[PDB]
């Protein structure tokens, strides 16, 4: 599923992402936007280390979810990576929350540092009623 901007902003809000661990909704929208273009089916195989990124947040299989084919990987969110390919983003949100409870916070995703940090992200939630 490819979410429409405001539809997604409210979906995230309903799920408790607004200010979760100090992270604003616009920061989460910016992350989803640059990670998958709001596409829940997005996937990226990293031939270099044999891992795969799944879903709207492009969560990596090496540490966060189990796909059974990533060498010596762990499953910190305790979820099948398949859970990250559902149209319903609740499990993906639960996993994204788990990622940010770690030391780096939102900085866990290099794309956020690259395209959201110290950027004006107002545009992501404008007029969404969030």
């Amino acid at each position: 599923k490819m979410f429409e901007r405001c539809e997604l902003a409210r979906t995230l809000k309903r799920l408790g992402m607004d200010g979760y661990r100090g992270i604003s909704l616009a920061n989460w929208m910016c992350l989803a936007k640059w990670e998958s273009g709001y596409n829940t089916r997005a996937t990226n195989y990293n031939a270099g280390d044999r891992s795969t990124d799944y879903g709207i947040f492009q969560i990596n299989s090496r540490y966060w979810c189990n796909d059974g084919k990533t060498p010596g990987a762990v499953n910190a969110c305790h979820l099948s990576c398949s859970a990250l390919l559902q149209d319903n983003i609740a499990d993906a949100v639960a996993c994204a929350k788990r990622v940010v409870r770690d030391p780096q916070g939102i900085r866990a995703w290099v794309a956020w540092r690259n395209r959201c940090q110290n950027r004006d992200v107002r545009q992501y939630v404008q007029g969404c009623g969030v």
